[PDB]
C-alpha cells in the first residue's frame, strides 16, 4: 500500500489523533511521558508498563495538504495533550551522552526538527504494522537510515531512542475522543 493504513484496515486520517500500541500483544502499549534526568517535569517519550493501557493519544500530521498521510511522508508526532511544560505537543530528538533521544521541548522547535519522521512497513504480516523511521538531516534534506527501538532505565522506563536496529514495531488505532486530559 503507498497509503497508510490503521488496524481497522481504515487509512490514517491526516492530523488525527491515534494509539501506537506494539504489534506483538506481550510488549506494554502505550506512548506517554516520563520524567527522567532533570527535566523539571515529563518531557521524556516512554512506553506505558502495563500491557492494556493504550498509553496517550497522538496527532499524527505530515507536511502535505492531503487528507491521508502517505508512506514516503516524514512526519510529526505529538501528545496531543502535552504535559504544562511544553507549549509544543510535539516529539523531538535531542543528543544524549547514549546519542538521539525523542523528547519534548519548553521551546518551539523549527518544523525540521519537528518534521523528522518516516513510517516504514512490514510485510510478513496481516495487520498494518509499522517500523518508526527517523531521518537526519546534515548535508542534504532528508535521510532515514536509523531506527526508534525500546531502550530500558534503571527505573524500569522504557526509554525510545534511536537504536542500531530493534525497532518498535507499531500498529495505529483511532483515538474514541480527545477529551482525555485533566480539565
Amino acid at each position: 500500500d503507498d497509503d497508510l493504513v490503521d488496524a481497522e484496515g481504515n487509512l490514517v486520517e491526516n492530523g488525527g489523533t491515534y494509539y501506537l500500541l506494539p504489534h506483538i500483544w506481550a510488549h506494554g502499549g502505550g506512548i506517554e511521558t516520563a520524567k527522567t534526568g532533570n527535566e523539571p517535569c515529563p518531557l521524556t517519550v516512554v512506553r506505558s508498563p502495563n500491557e492494556v493501557s493504550k498509553g496517550e493519544p497522538i496527532r499524527i500530521s505530515s507536511q502535505f495538504l492531503s487528507l491521508f498521510i502517505p508512506r514516503g511522508s516524514l512526519v510529526a508526532l505529538g501528545f496531543a495533550n502535552p504535559p504544562s511544560c511544553a507549549a509544543s505537543p510535539w516529539w523531538t530528538v535531542v543528543d544524549s551522552p547514549q546519542g538521539p533521544a525523542v523528547k519534548l521541548s519548553q521551546q518551539k522547535l523549527p518544523e525540521k526538527d519537528i518534521l523528522v519522521f518516516k513510517f516504514e512497513k512490514v510485510s510478513h504480516s496481516n495487520i498494518h504494522v509499522y517500523k518508526l523511521l527517523y531521518c537526519q538531516h546534515d548535508e542534504e534534506d532528508v535521510k532515514c537510515d536509523q531506527y526508534i527501538g525500546i531502550h530500558r532505565d534503571r527505573n524500569g522506563n522504557r526509554r525510545l531512542v534511536v537504536t542500531e536496529e530493534n525497532p518498535l514495531e507499531l500498529v495505529l488505532l483511532k483515538a474514541k475522543s480527545e477529551t482525555a486530559s485533566s480539565h
